[PDB]
């Protein structure tokens, strides 16, 4: 029985190489996106890898409501491409780098994530500093970080670019309307500042590599179909679908801020709402639009709203004062006389106490039915032409508190991509079925296989170690027409009252595809065929 | 000096293959426990892996408090068996599959844990529906995903059969005596649809490889002692108790449903325990059992319960009402005159105030010392025959409201499993002591080298890589009689007027095996000896 | 094509062996430093890993307040040793090895993180039981365990010695005055049980193996500079700094028990202040110091502290009282007529209840500018011979709450380390410069090379797999002079007139130097040159 040896190992020497961190400086050029541009000629610099950007945000001072939407530093980026003399090397969108980077907490902590930048700070005077500055990180992972030097990107002999193109500034910030928001922009500017590992080695013996490069197609507003051509090698391929917010103002009624769960969404939103729905006044509230219905509370504390029982118990009501409750707050329907989406019958029990020093209603225990869908509701959709009611019969005081936010990763119809939206999916390679499912299975699989909690419905082809093997593809035959890739999706079926339904929605196919890495004359890639 | 290249590998082409996700219905058959049967015969299909359990919960309606059980996927499973034309390949139980996924975050996670299916969920009326419909996936690790296509099941032309066995939907349901379980027992029908991963291999070259296959012995109700016979070759042996509640009605006085920390427990029984506690009344307290001493507070708010002061201050009391003390709320003791177990006296500061709208003490802060043990009393244990006393002195109103729980995954004595009941533990492998401890250092040594959180006292005897070596096994003497694993324990000393000393309980012992997978005429497995 | 098998493996037969858990007590030997010596000798052990230390904590009695500092276990070693006849194979300081285990949050766990042991307990007579009798356990992690039994320490006949020192019982206390320390520290005694994994093993066949051993340097109060000598192959170096609170008597005003973030450390400081800012009183309050400015709140509820507007509503105060505001709780200042540190002025919004009951003033929301270093500020600092005012204006009652800190691992200048005091790094090989930066992106990179949230700056060397390749170094070249490792840090300027500008501050240098491990004649090690 000849045995192998477990207790001990003869140990390699390893290819003579020394390590260093390297930052740069860039140069800036400018509706004017702002691009940097990084440049690396180093002749003892023989690889590198793990890049990271820096972000130096500025003090924020004035008046308003202002903060950062979390994960800022990827939230800024635009489009990242490594170039060489003979062209792009790899390159990735913001929103798939960011996806890609989703299940490393460290990195997203590192961009950005944090009550002080993230909580909605208030200005009160013209020259209070709402935010200091701050410094971000942002790790933008590459496919030649998977095996450390193994996958290490070798600069052979050549000079290797890195351009960054950044988002408009409105992107990563969430801000009400009494912020000066049009200073802001114009004085706003991007200090970037790149940093990566390079590697002096001693002699090396260079090979030829593989790498996988996404490839992203955005389908047409609202329809259930995307295709993406030329597809010869690919390794995986993710489907899911984006709000479109262009037929709004992107105004919200609340945001949780440095609190990211759904409880904390829907908490945020019920603070909001209830300033509005129960008033302790003197004789009918005033302030309110023609629209509005606020009725007494009776000695029984239980208003009815149309098969709805609202129970409403308020302790240290004065004596010349009544407790009243608004019965449609926020409204919604299509046709005049059938059903309406009421956000106050979403409501079942409302208890707290009156302040009479402040002249306020602190709440206690609130019973309601609010989900992430009503939080994720543009104040837009309230008040559009199909909403034959008055929908947003808030007072000027909460109108006033709403939030512009223009985020660009959000996926799904609501900000925790929450609800599925998808009700069937099918791919086809050519004309044939490749692929077909009701449920997301292929999510709960790209989940559990990348070990995720934001996965997206993807189907992978490639199941062998990273780099010592080549990548498994589906493979194209042109001959037979198998040489792209068509989704088609059938879209999960909503009320036609609730306003969620007039969401737009664009569906995204992301591809990876294979791509040979050369080194004579320099670096070079080729699509493999 | 010949150095080994660390920048550069040489890419090896991997096995010519395809990835297919698959999903089948399954054929259901039925105290009639359900079981539902999957057969894969497809000659395309060359291996698969990573099993997903697909399980469809439909619409509770009806009057009532229900809740399902965290996990619930996992905790509906009796048994889980793939068999082939040979005979069973390999098979688990229930607990020791969902034991094996319990540091998997995202598949329990996928197993159904959230709030909206584990509330207790309240019904006002008939009609009113306590949980929508969901589904949850529950993912069957088996051997074959350690190490993805190497440790994959290969199908050798043969049919493939696999089969679940389902507890009885009381298992995996929380609720009070209001709602209608004989009903909905009637209608529950578990709707099963299995998914897996599919290889499409190309002049796929097999060879004989090893498994492990977990074997399960319960011992008989509270007898310190379990063997397992026939043991030749294991990799692991488990040990760890689970209560039984056969003896009681499994009504318990609190659950805190989706909240799982143990100070969540214990915050949902001392919510549930104050609305009898402290009482405010005009005079004495009327509802309360003729053994209840219900006393009032005095003016300096301490009242003195045999040693123990109880601090009370309620604010916004009315004049004609006053702050009362259960003194005995639940109650314990064997002998008439000794020692006594009273909830009443692990409290030392009780503060609130009083709503006059509502007509309840809304309580602040609160001082006690109750723990884990008392939240997992069961309610039969308070009035037993050997209570010398009224064990439950608590209002009808509260008395209504205690749950059924019955959990099938439960260990040791309490909720949690936080208390260890075993201080000593003897292994014997035939006569001769293999192990002996006294403090818990095996499931400190299991949770450090799993990195769990829900370790359990492990002796593993294995400590080689998985798939790329024969494991180490400990291994039998049949000529000496080492042929068989004998568990002794000495269990903790309770006192005997603690109503947790006359839980019931069981030892379980889990055997690793290994077994040799061969693939001449169709798969099969052979007991190592 | 030949290609490479990914769906079968050849299994390797291991080497033959059998592992076993050992326990082991020490000889404990005695300003008197506790150490414990263990002794291994078996001549059937022939390797072993995975050392854990198990400790018996006492029960504590009697009166004040008491806890234990999170992860007590990890700070109560000092320095851990493994010896053989040849000399010492591997020693590491209790601060390194907590370092080294910073990212294991199970090991954390099991040393000693839990409300029973870290919440700041209260004993109310001379026989009340604060703490309960418990046990810890310690990973001491050492090279041997990265690879399991590739890395073993193997005993090649040899005996090894495992000794322990440990820190002074004040170091893993936090308490206040009325704690009888004294006492308490004359009788508590360290209980140490040592445990390991060791594997017996049939025909052994060992090769020379390679070590890293930390080597730490601490540099002179207050300097920015501190240097390691000799240094011919380091894989890595790490700088942080530390406080030196020897100027103090180690009294802080607030902790936050076992809730370790930052919020949780900030709510305690301020719920301690709160008691002495807002004060609910029949006429000016009493009991303070001359020195303190105590202003009643006006009907707008507006107090003004120079530029500083507190806005302060309290309910339910009686008639015949008056809301007071401190607004000069905590005050800082070097000279006399210029900027203040005022802890008053760092409140905006104040509200809450008077409760008629209990005569206190619970308080509801609160709006302030306190941070972590505000909560790290010693109380002997408010109070120095630098400080041209009274510093400290709080009642006697509040001063008596203070407590005693000791913890031996605090990096920074607060509690958390939240605060980066190092504005500019400089590394010099002999006398070059080796690296240089201004911003912490050494730190960024070891937090996302090591998967860690508590990373310090350093410079890694070595990028290549543990123990199958020899591990890169920085060589030394003692001819051009570079044998030694200098740096030099330039501090973040703080103002003058802030408290925690007078914290001194050590330097701490630590270095991983490469060691042959040889098997000849026992075990013995020998620094690469």
């Amino acid at each position: 029985i000849k045995r192998s040896n477990v207790f001990a190992v003869d140990s390699q020497i390893p290819t003579l190489y020394m390590p260093q961190y390297i930052s740069l400086s860039g140069v800036m050029t400018n509706d004017n996106q702002a691009i940097a541009s990084f440049e690396i000629r180093d002749q003892y610099i023989t690889a590198l890898n793990h890049l990271v950007l820096s972000l130096e945000l500025p003090e924020v001072k004035g008046m308003g409501r202002f903060g950062y939407v979390p994960y800022v530093g990827y939230k800024c980026i635009n489009h990242v491409s490594i170039s060489s003399c003979n062209g792009v090397i790899w390159e990735i969108e913001g929103e798939e780098l960011y996806n890609n980077c989703i299940n490393n907490t460290i990195a997203l902590k590192h961009s950005g994530y944090s009550s002080e930048l993230n909580d909605i700070s208030i200005g009160l005077t013209p020259n209070d500093t709402i935010k200091e500055p701050s410094t971000v990180y942002v790790y933008i992972k590459t496919p030649f970080d998977v095996e450390d030097t193994f996958s290490s990107l070798k600069l052979s002999d050549s000079k290797i670019t890195v351009t960054v193109t950044f988002n408009p500034v409105s992107d990563i910030v969430i801000r009400d309307s009494s912020f000066d928001f049009e200073t802001f922009n114009k004085e706003f500017v991007y200090v970037p500042e790149l940093s990566f590992i390079g590697y002096m080695v001693k002699n090396v013996q260079i090979k030829p590599s593989f790498i996988e490069k996404p490839r992203r197609v955005i389908g047409q507003i609202n329809q259930p179909t995307a295709t993406v051509t030329e597809v010869h090698a690919a390794t995986s391929l993710s489907v899911y679908t984006k709000p479109y917010y262009g037929n709004t103002d992107n105004k919200f009624i609340s945001y949780p801020g440095y609190s990211q769960d759904e409880k904390d969404y829907i908490d945020a939103y019920v603070s909001r709402l209830l300033d509005d729905l129960v008033i302790v006044s003197d004789g009918p509230p005033t302030g309110y639009p023609e629209s509005a219905e606020i009725v007494e509370v009776p000695e029984d504390g239980i208003v009815s709203i149309q098969d709805a029982d609202v129970y409403v118990k308020i302790d240290n009501v004065p004596d010349n004062m009544s407790v009243y409750l608004h019965t449609n707050l926020l409204m919604f329907g299509t046709r005049k006389n059938s059903f309406i989406y009421n956000i106050s019958k979403k409501f079942s029990a409302i208890t707290g106490t009156y302040s009479d020093a402040t002249k306020r209603t602190i709440f206690a225990h609130i019973s309601h039915s609010i989900n992430i869908i009503d939080t994720s509701i543009p104040v837009s959709l309230w008040t559009s032409q199909r909403n034959v009611y008055n929908g947003d019969n808030r007072s000027a005081e909460s109108k006033a508190k709403d939030l512009f936010i223009n985020d660009p990763f959000i996926k799904g119809i609501d900000f925790k991509n929450k609800t599925d939206i998808i009700s069937r999916l099918e791919v086809r390679f050519g004309n044939d079925v490749l692929y077909s499912e009701n449920g997301p299975i292929s999510r709960i699989y790209n989940e559990l296989l990348t070990k995720s909690n934001n996965g997206t419905r993807t189907l992978t082809f490639n199941f062998t170690p990273k780099i010592f093997f080549r990548p498994t593809t589906i493979t194209a035959n042109v001959s037979r027409g198998k040489d792209k890739l068509s989704v088609r999706v059938v879209y999960s079926t909503m009320d036609v009252n609730h306003p969620i339904y007039y969401v737009q929605k664009q569906l995204v196919v992301v591809c990876n595809d294979l791509y040979k890495v050369s080194y004579d004359q320099g670096v070079s890639i080729t699509k493999i065929m």
